């Protein structure tokens, strides 16, 4: 599998910020197109630098300059070589973008696009990168079709793998036996996308509705096509580390891959 | 050299967000002193698993639990057996501490220590971690008693191998003659220190006037015994990337060391 992300910039400090994760998520072989909008920060000369900078560490990328502007961004990727391609949103704490925001994660779907959502704790950021819990939404028997996950657990294997960090599935139940089914989904999971040593919980509660979140350094979920920001925002808060959000174009098969 | 660190914390999610670069600064066998203080963070919970992923990781560790604290924390330290300390500070953002901070800072060396003073930038964090800046400040024949630079100059050393980074000396001089000077000054640190693959620049102006900074993941300078804060912080602003300021106890002979 090869993540190709298309990853807005209006800040290059920021995309210094975020450069080994994007890396550690494309690495090896996938790909970075950096897509600057607008020059107070001089990205034309940032920008290409940054990009060379993806490829002496791995991964294929190229740059251009230049909300509307992501639509076009998008379009224009239509037939490009590298392949599928993810939209790599950071997720600001001033919500005065969120209906932006909502609206290009509503439009990436059209483009054939899946979207990836970066909330990264203002104080604990990736933290020691050694744990990882990949959250599953409530279902419980296995096909192909995994719905709206399959980004998630996709991203799960490519950091558990780069970060060399363990790995655990997170999901909840309302009863025995729904919980015994979640128990098996997630065993069956682990054991045909043939990822080892992974640690599976299955919940009482909500993560939404709990006080507390088991801890790791990222928090990895399904990002709803319609999604509620604010929701997003509280459960990186509550969790005390980052979070990052995945909603499948529904064209990603994880376990033909994984 | 070995790092022993003496770390207050307040926030555990802050030392989460700070543990690579504590464990790059004292890796391989320095340490660190996790310094709890006050409990709705729960440090009783958090601090002795953070202590342990340092050993773990090949540092050193330690912690204890409960700005009257900190003069307790470091009077403590006194005949302990983790060598020279070194007291590590983050700069906020917000001014309301900067009061005690100085006087914190200048309580340090009181105890024969070292104090590191951290800028961590809100966007760019420690970007790439593959550039870094070395600042010495005006002043040229080498004497052993390179006067307040001794930990700059260790820190810089320490970096640049633990991060596998370039790292480049930068002073500024006023005169021909006092260019040439620092010129060889610089180019005989590198040489004496044994440091391979140094780049010297000597610049016109002074960082602290000049309006950009040349470019590092992290910028190294020498902190003032009664540092002015605000500097500080707007070198961080301006240079768009990470700073750290470091004043020495007086007793550290970085040369006798590299």
């Amino acid at each position: 599998w090869k993540a190709n992300l298309l990853v807005p910039v209006e800040d290059p400090r920021e995309l210094m910020g975020t450069f080994d994760f994007l890396r550690d998520i494309t690495y090896p072989k996938g790909s970075v197109k950096l897509l600057g909008l607008a020059d107070k920060e001089n990205l034309l000369s940032q920008l290409p630098s940054i990009s060379e900078g993806f490829q002496e560490e791995g991964v294929f990328s190229s740059w251009t300059i230049i909300e509307e502007n992501l639509v076009v961004g998008m379009e224009a990727l239509t037939g490009s070589f590298f392949r599928p391609s993810i939209l790599f949103l950071r997720l600001p704490e001033n919500r005065d973008r969120d209906e932006e925001i909502r609206e290009i994660i509503r439009k990436a779907s059209m483009y054939r696009m899946g979207v990836l959502l970066f909330s990264k704790h203002p104080q604990a950021g990736l933290g020691r990168q050694n744990l990882i819990n990949l959250w599953i939404e409530n279902r419980w028997d296995i096909s192909m079709e995994l719905g709206n996950m399959d980004l998630a657990l996709l991203i799960a294997y490519k950091l558990k793998s780069n970060w060399k960090a363990s790995l655990s599935f997170m999901t909840f139940a309302p009863t025995a036996i729904q919980a015994q089914a979640a128990e098996n989904f997630l065993q069956s999971l682990a054991e045909l996308a043939r990822i080892p040593n992974v640690k599976m919980q299955v919940l009482r509660e909500n993560p939404i509705k709990s006080s507390k979140l088991p801890f790791a350094s990222l928090h990895i979920f399904s990002l709803d096509p319609n999604p509620d920001l604010d929701l997003a925002r509280h459960l990186m808060e509550k969790a005390g580390s980052s979070c990052i959000f995945a909603l499948d174009s529904g064209e990603e098969n994880a376990l033909a891959l994984l």
